[PDB]
């Protein structure tokens, strides 16, 4: 045990200088939770394996702090001084922290970081998202209902050709967005140049046709740094701006592709897709970190949109809990964690300003005017995974909203009537849910709708 | 399930068109592990949650395939043809693929990576390393012997004074190598420039009270990569060529940090650290990739080395088997995973020049010069975690090698006499073990190594 | 200071006048604040008391003397907090508003950054 | 009295999160030492002539403290985090805090700097 990490419920944690952290710990075989809780806070911190001979008075002020314990729930609760994280910005050095050497420790069976706290003079120091969901709508025109978008399927093996012929399809049957799937790049067979060029062609044809401006995120992870900014670069020279988003694996690429496209293209959206994090995230793996963490840290990273889940409604890990709370991490001024309470503002929570803005958003109004000085602009919860027309209702119930991206692949894309068909389904079924009609009564004159149910159920 | 994922008993999956792997799948009850293994195999290369309607025959000749099962095992080989994967050798779009998605997959309960194949033809489309152990040797004229080095500790709270002091005592002592702790970077109490020229000056007075070379490994992970150029770059100017290394936190810095450090300073150590690996390897953790996937894909992207565990001496998790078989995997030109032999040659298996150096190796001989047309250059196992000078002898006994470097941090730093010390009582500890001597046989005319038997006992 | 002598000098060269011109405030004093604390605030903390008091009628913000690039209140993000901060006091009243900022700096070079910035 | 800047024994005051100094003060008719102290000890960093109402437990936690006081000799011992300092090593800032507005105080009649840590 280092009992130089614990101070059991010190009251200075909450004075603004601590970022705060709740863990899921077990140790080994003889530990108790508050020695695994000492040695967790001396490897996430200042220390080591053991008590450190060359430390100074001031590192020893550094140190994190074990404030409190839940034996019952396996629960600690860790104060760190975030000016031991490296200035700049830079959040990968905070999971470095936090989330590094400690899941590798051998004395330590269960390891999950549950939640964690921004005070508003740490949140100073962060980018924070820049264009927002409101800016998408804005350019797309549409106002109050959720984003519509899909996924190109196959996952690969298409030609750029058929890729842009299948992005035209579904934006003709009124879609709104449509992404690559997540490792979609440079591949022979589908040139991402071409790509780019055909599916600027295929928008103006849409946009020629409807009068409707459309949105398309592009895959940027690369190999390298170079071929991303050239990527990106390339897509600026080719697309309308506000008509393109960009998509970062930010997991498999690293938070520094996040950080970097967030500060070279504030103006363009930036979406963090999440391949990857369910080794940190999923309730199996008794180590990591759960996706509301990963959302609110997505947010201080200044992510336009993130993943947030579909609450089991489709076909990834999640349940209404979590997803929901990760979706309001993203979307609200004052959003509730599992153990901590957090305002999305760098200004003192007794502020009127702020007071009318939380009380206000209680009862729907937006809060993005309050002021560019005072507030972290809010992040996209994108709604991914096993949806299809039957779906996008249910799920609306669940989250509490309509400020969101939904993206649809096979529930797109394998529609018995085809694409366009498709992507008028999910908009008949979001017409059956806004008229509280049922998706049964709604589809006896909507044949889209109806082969959706004939194929989904 | 998805029937046109598996191909049982397929013989193409052998001619080099395919990287192969294998999983440990755990699907929901009423999944069998082939219906499992067939979703696996959708989520992570053409398909989804359904047949893809909108594929082509092109692109099912690109599917992924299910080629072997065992069921008592709970094992999948999946063949996943490497096409698909993104050109100029992007690692993290490989394991968007297949260590994305697949995580997040509710009716996976359990979805870990054990071992992966590399055919010759795709190993072309790699960079592999470029600086190797080898240069560094030279560098620091230290022939045969295991490198030693410490990491400065506190983890952070140091001026860099006090910074340059630890790495002086630590290299006067008889120490070859220091490294940054993974976090330090431009803490306001630690300027990173001023650090960096501590870190000169203390090499200078070494190298001039000594007549010896030295190397520090500087941790460069940063916000954005513009920080990480201007880093890396304000390094080469203030250090000697070859007296440094570039450390990278590649998992939560990402894979894209990794390959473009390898690529803009190809004649500078690459030294990935793994902070956060173990939400993927862990044993605990079903969900992931083990570690000594970690270490053939670090090789891979051209790591100059990567640390690979102290085969459970020291504490952080891991066996003998799992990290002797990836420091294994780092080092030799025939390395043997789980499932997969490797020859880390882009030639083909039959050629007599091969073949010969494959023996040659057999034998203890050097294959570095053997063709930089035919070889992906060797990298370097670092064995880091709760090790001190008792425990180094161990580790050379369990790895059977000594081409690695050793790091130690309250292996030293927490020695009862000090650093200088710490670095001179490991040195000692090694001679113990060259001789046959044991440590407390030696330790009776050595003051260092007894102090640090009654401190680390 | 004799008549031949002040020919040698500078002199002021912006007054009161001016600011005035720019305020649209004329014969009575102009009416300012130092923010306070007079260290330990950040930046959106600083921005938010400049717009409180610009938003209640005063006309002229200026720092504390001290206040600068410390690290929990960065002079970069501070600057761009007050434009925006003026920036609604102007949509909401109509009134122009001034900020005074410190630019002593440790050098000369460093202060001419933190006045063309 | 601004009580908020004594903590008489601090040991805190010793880890080097401090730069520390010593004042030579008397203040006017009817204020102690320790009055005089905290006044000095408020103007010289976060605080002015009465408790600052917007102040935050984090700009609080920056306080100077006045950490010993020797009555016989009018003497008293501040400590300053050195922090609240302007960065890139200003030293005119320094002299700001501690040799600044403390030094027109119509209300002291004695202030004179004699040692620094
Ligand atoms: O590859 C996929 O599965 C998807 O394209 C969905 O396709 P479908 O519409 O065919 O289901 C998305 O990337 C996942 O939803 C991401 O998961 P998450 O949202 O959890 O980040
Ligand atoms: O932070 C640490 O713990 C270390 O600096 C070791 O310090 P000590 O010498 O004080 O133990 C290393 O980075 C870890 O060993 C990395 O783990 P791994 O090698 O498994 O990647
Ligand atoms: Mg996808
Ligand atoms: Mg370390
Ligand atoms: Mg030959
Ligand atoms: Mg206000
Ligand atoms: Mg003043």
């Amino acid at each position: 045990m280092q009992k130089e990490y614990i101070q059991i419920g010190n009251p200075n944690v909450f004075n603004g200088q601590y970022m705060l952290a709740v863990f899921r710990l077990q140790g080994e075989e003889g530990m108790t939770l508050v020695d695994t809780a000492s040695e967790v806070a001396a490897e996430s911190s200042t220390g080591s394996f053991v008590k450190i001979g060359t430390a100074t008075a001031f590192s020893e002020s550094l140190d994190a702090l074990v404030y409190r314990i839940d034996e019952k729930n396996n629960l600690v609760w860790i104060a760190y001084p975030w000016r031991i994280f490296d200035r700049g910005g830079n959040v990968q050095n905070i999971m470095t922290f936090i989330a590094g050497n400690v899941f590798g420790m051998a004395s330590v069976k269960v390891c999950k970081i549950l939640d964690v706290y921004f005070p508003p003079q740490m949140l100073v120091q962060y980018d924070g998202p820049e264009y927002t969901i409101d800016d998408m709508r804005k350019y797309l025109n549409i106002q109050e209902r959720p984003i519509f978008g899909s996924i190109i399927k196959p996952k690969i093996g298409l030609t750029s050709s058929e890729y842009a012929e299948l992005c035209y399809d579904f934006w003709s049957g009124g879609g709104d967005f449509v992404k690559n799937d997540e490792p979609q790049a440079d591949q022979d067979f589908c040139p991402y140049d071409k790509m780019v060029q055909d599916v600027r062609h295929a928008m103006d044809r849409v946009e020629q046709e409807t009068g409707k401006t459309k949105v398309h995120s592009f895959n940027i992870s690369s190999s390298d740094y170079d071929t991303m900014i050239k990527k990106a670069d390339y897509i600026q020279s080719m697309m309308k701006p506000g008509s393109y988003a960009f998509l970062v694996d930010g997991i498999t690429a690293g938070w520094m592709a996040i950080q970097t496209i967030r500060r070279k293209y504030p103006n363009v959206f930036l979406h963090f897709h999440r391949a990857g994090h369910g080794a940190f995230t999923r309730d199996e793996n008794p180590i990591g970190y759960t996706v509301p963490v990963l959302t609110k840290f997505a947010r201080l990273a200044g992510a336009s949109g993130i993943h947030t889940g579909t609450a089991g409604i489709g076909k990834m890990a999640g349940s209404p809990k979590e997803d929901v709370m990760a979706a309001r991490h993203a979307l609200k001024l004052y959003s509730e964690g599992d153990y901590f309470k957090q305002i999305w503002s760098e200004i003192p929570e007794k502020d009127a300003d702020l007071q009318l803005a939380i009380q206000k958003e209680a009862e729907g109004e937006d809060y993005s005017n309050l002021g560019y000085w005072r507030i972290t602009k809010k992040m996209c919860p994108i709604i991914s995974g096993g949806l299809n027309p039957l779906l996008i209702g249910k799920f609306i119930d669940t989250v509490g909203t309509q400020d969101f991206i939904t993206t649809m692949g096979a529930g797109v894309h394998s529609h018995p009537m085809g694409t366009k068909a498709g992507a008028t389904a999910v908009l008949q079924a979001y017409e059956a849910w806004k008229q509280k009609i049922s998706l049964e009564d709604y589809a006896k004159d909507k044949e889209e709708l109806r082969a959706a149910i004939q194929f989904y159920d």
